């Protein structure tokens, strides 16, 4: 009961067209659904894997220091997908190449670091430093297939409620200092929830669980909404 399926991180998205720009045209994500307060990406399976959600300025600003999140990984199944993005973009941040194929890391439109590769082991991956041109027999920069997991930036001073036993591998957690490292979800551009998808959903497990703290079930009782200690909304829904 509770067993997770997997996690979808939501970061906050200042200019839509920007980030959709990068995120479809640039990075070769699918646009799910579109409504208005989000974009709900993911691949050709159809299933969502990121969730962009709008916050205006009027309302928000930039984070000053580590970002809540550190990375963004994108682990993508045909490596010749990345060759096929890098052969049509011209601005990526760093070029890496492994045992299965090229990888790099680009900055998105709100500063997210984003790292896409094709390994079993992102450990393998060598920067290289003299770009090269890239060719392609493929007909769509489309990614097929990716799963994303990431990097979190977390004080030493707090303790995230996510358990290693639970995040597995799809979250690696990195000692960090910054101001905007707990603030409140509204104030900054940056990761804002956690999506779990699980096997079966228990309340009374994440009532147990978050008692030291807000929640929310709905009337509906489709899922309940907690809140990490850096103030990252965790939800949990059956899938």
């Amino acid at each position: 009961v509770n067993q997770i399926v997997r996690i979808i991180p939501t970061l906050k998205a200042n200019n839509r067209k920007l980030n959709e720009t990068f995120y479809i045209e640039t990075l070769g994500m699918k646009a799910l659904l579109e409504e208005s307060a989000f974009l709900s990406l993911g691949d050709q399976t159809g299933l969502e894997k990121l969730v962009l959600e709008e916050a205006p300025s009027m309302r928000t600003r930039k984070v000053e220091g580590r970002k809540k999140l550190a990375r963004l990984i994108v682990k993508v199944e045909n490596p010749l997908e990345i060759e096929g993005i890098l052969s049509k973009t011209d601005s990526i941040h760093r070029l890496y190449k492994g045992q299965n194929g090229y990888a790099f890391e680009i900055f998105s439109p709100e500063d997210d670091l984003i790292l896409i590769h094709a390994e079993d082991d992102i450990a393998s991956l060598v920067e290289v430093g003299e770009k090269p041109e890239f060719q392609t027999d493929l007909a769509s920069i489309s990614l097929s297939k990716f799963e994303i997991s990431m990097e979190l930036h977390l004080p030493t001073d707090i303790e995230s409620f996510l358990e290693s036993s639970e995040i597995g591998a799809s979250l690696d957690f990195i000692p960090a200092q910054g101001q905007d490292l707990t603030v409140d979800n509204t104030v900054t551009w940056d990761l804002s929830m956690l999506k779990f998808l699980v096997n079966e959903l228990d309340i009374a497990s994440l009532r147990q669980k978050f008692e030291s703290t807000e929640y929310f079930i709905p009337k509906s009782e489709k899922f309940f909404l907690g809140k990490d200690r850096n103030n990252v909304e965790l939800w949990f829904e059956e899938v």
